[PDB]
């Protein structure tokens, strides 16, 4: 009862789904050209993934390049409605679960009004992309800044969250990080907002309040109405703490899954689909796929 995913693009297939363009290259034609090629490759990836028993995917934020930039005014929702609807049908037809992660420049709890504004613009593009596919999906973010200290920063997150439009807020999920905001801190936010928490195992291993894997999982499960998503990674040997592994280690992964069930696992390792294949092989063997 576990789905496996990987993030953004598939290197083996050779259809790049995560291409972006420089601000200096912005034009309607170029945005439509790179969006179309990204989306073609995304459809090809989702097809490949279904055949390889990989039923979770993290769609790249580069899918429509520069979509939330102030100078961007391309009507991609109409112009690409065809391919967008087609990809969404394939996802809903085949029970594929979807997440997106806008990354570090979304800082929903910034003290700077213009940073909050641009962060909401980026979140609105993610909700628009998912809406254009006719699917639900989750948009995962970190809590953000710790300016003025942790408690002020948690309350600024909750305040600004409560100003979001529903098509973003209904999809939003928060994840623990390895520097400031722990599982405990995310659970404090969830209790006051209903936001589900994505558990990231490597981050928790680095920054925690003593909770075991199982206890932290059980806590985070209660924040979801549906099956939880978790982010699985490992430490790259020899690197600074928190640097993500270049591939999963099968024995580490086996030790993790033997503890867990009824969760969709997103692999955040640098060899992408190659690790997703190793994980499908383990899960099938353990009758947990
Ligand atoms: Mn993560």
């Amino acid at each position: 009862h576990m789905r496996v995913g990987y993030v953004s693009t598939n290197y083996s297939l050779g259809c790049k789904a995560d291409k972006t363009i420089k601000l200096s290259s912005l034009s309607e034609e170029r945005v439509l050209k790179v969006s179309s090629s990204n989306l073609l490759c995304l459809k090809n990836i989702l097809e490949w993934n279904l055949k390889h028993e990989i039923l979770f995917f993290r769609i790249s934020s580069n899918t429509i390049p520069l979509a939330s930039h102030p100078k961007f005014h391309v009507n991609w929702k109409d112009k690409l409605s065809h391919i967008l609807g087609d990809i969404g049908d394939f996802i809903k037809e085949n029970s594929i679960r979807i997440s997106m992660h806008p990354g570090q420049y979304v800082v929903l709890n910034s003290v700077r009004e213009e940073v909050v504004r641009s962060s909401i613009m980026e979140l609105k593009y993610h909700a628009d992309l998912l809406d254009s596919m006719g699917i639900e999906g989750k948009i995962q973010i970190h809590v953000g800044s710790s300016m003025n200290g942790k408690e002020e920063s948690l309350n600024r997150f909750i305040e600004n969250f409560r100003k979001l439009p529903s098509n973003i807020s209904k999809r939003l999920v928060i994840e623990n990080d390895d520097k400031v905001f722990s599982v405990k801190d995310c659970l404090w936010i969830s209790e006051r907002t209903g936001i589900p928490v994505i558990f990231d195992n490597l981050h928790h291993s680095i920054l925690n309040n003593g909770e075991s894997l199982n206890d932290a999982l059980s806590l985070v499960r209660r924040t979801w109405k549906d099956r939880p998503m978790i982010d699985y990674s490992e430490q790259e040997p020899g690197e600074k703490p928190g640097v993500h592994a270049t591939t999963i280690n099968e024995e580490n992964f086996r030790r993790f899954v033997n503890e867990v069930d009824e969760v969709d696992i997103m692999l955040e390792v640098k060899d992408k689909e190659i690790s997703a294949l190793k994980a499908v092989k383990v899960l099938k063997e353990l009758n947990k796929l």
